[PDB]
């Protein structure tokens, strides 16, 4: 993960406009505006605060790094949950049905009856439409 780190250093350099090794609300502003966005000073301070740990008002690399790291983990986890969902969502329409769940499960070594998969679907069917969508899937696993 020694390379991840080099890429994070480069990402950070893009924010650190003058290269002192800290990111200010001013520099963040410049970056945001170069992206077509126009956050207020209040918004810039909020964005800085979400990463600025010791609260001295700016973001150093160790804080940036610590942030990017956590962010990537959740990014990867998120993708894996979605990959799992896709496997169960046989016809890929965005909803896991009892029939698909039964089918995929058996083809994965897990044999269940219609009654059992029904109970699993129900337990996760928050919006009550009869199948498990992605959001419900996440809330359940
Ligand atoms: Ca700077
Ligand atoms: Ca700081
Ligand atoms: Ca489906
Ligand atoms: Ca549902």
């Amino acid at each position: 993960t020694e390379e991840q780190i080099a890429e994070f250093k480069e990402a950070f350099s893009l924010f650190d406009k003058d290269g002192d090794g800290t990111i200010t609300t001013k520099e963040l502003g410049t970056v945001m505006r170069s992206l077509g966005q126009n956050p207020t000073e209040a918004e810039l301070q909020d964005m800085i605060n979400e990463v600025d740990a010791d609260g001295n008002g700016t973001i150093d690399f160790p804080e940036f790094l610590t942030m990017m790291a956590r962010k990537m983990k959740d990014t990867d986890s998120e993708e894996e949950i979605r990959e799992a969902f896709r496997v169960f969502d046989k016809d890929g329409n965005g909803f896991i049905s009892a029939a698909e769940l039964r089918h995929v499960m058996t083809n994965l070594g897990e044999k269940l009856t219609d009654e059992e998969v029904d109970e699993m679907i129900r337990e996760a069917d928050i919006d009550g439409d009869g199948q498990v969508n992605y959001e419900e899937f996440v809330t359940m696993m």
